[PDB]
């Protein structure tokens, strides 16, 4: 697939959840595969299986963000609607500024519609709308695809 969509963010933001919900190739996932969505063909990245090789927490969280916006087209810039905006949310936000490219944010574990409003405190970071999805329960998915490949 010729677009290339790399997810970035910190830790346990459920990255590579949906990293394998999404890809064709089956760390916590093949990093780089071939995906697949419907009329969807593009190559997707989990940027949180890059080893950045021993440097501090908020050097490496930068350095897959700055890879991101290397290799990609669109970055879904994934946060933990659990945990609210994070001062590393804030960190990532602050490199992803540095973009043109499309970044649609994706607020995870979001795991039921009653869960929703958890979303208003990410319009914070400023990359408008967030999306909220839930890898393990499979939600919210279409949508967020929907929004990334609108970018295509
Ligand atoms: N409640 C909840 N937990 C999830 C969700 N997605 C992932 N997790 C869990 O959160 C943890 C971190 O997920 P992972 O995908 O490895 O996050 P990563 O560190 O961003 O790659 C694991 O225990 C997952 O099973 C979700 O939608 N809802
Ligand atoms: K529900
Ligand atoms: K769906
Ligand atoms: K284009
Ligand atoms: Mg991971």
């Amino acid at each position: 697939g010729k677009p290339v969509v790399a997810i970035v963010g910190r830790p346990n933001v459920g990255k590579s959840t949906i990293f394998n919900r999404i890809a064709g190739e089956r760390t916590r996932d093949r990093i780089y595969s071939s995906a697949e969505w419907l009329n969807y063909d593009f190559n997707l990245i989990d940027t949180g299986g890059i080893d950045i090789g021993d440097e501090p927490f908020l050097a490496q969280i930068r350095q897959q963000a700055e890879i991101a916006m290397d290799e990609a087209d669109v970055i879904i810039f994934m946060v933990n609607g659990r945990e609210g905006v994070t001062a590393a949310d804030e960190e990532v936000a602050k490199i992803l500024y540095r973009t043109k490219k499309p970044v649609v944010l994706a607020v995870n574990k979001l795991d039921n519609t009653e869960m929703r409003a958890n979303i208003y405190d990410f319009y914070s970071l400023g990359f408008g709308e967030p999306y909220p999805i839930s890898g393990t329960h499979g939600l919210g998915l279409g949508d967020l695809l929907d929004a990334v490949a609108e970018h295509f």
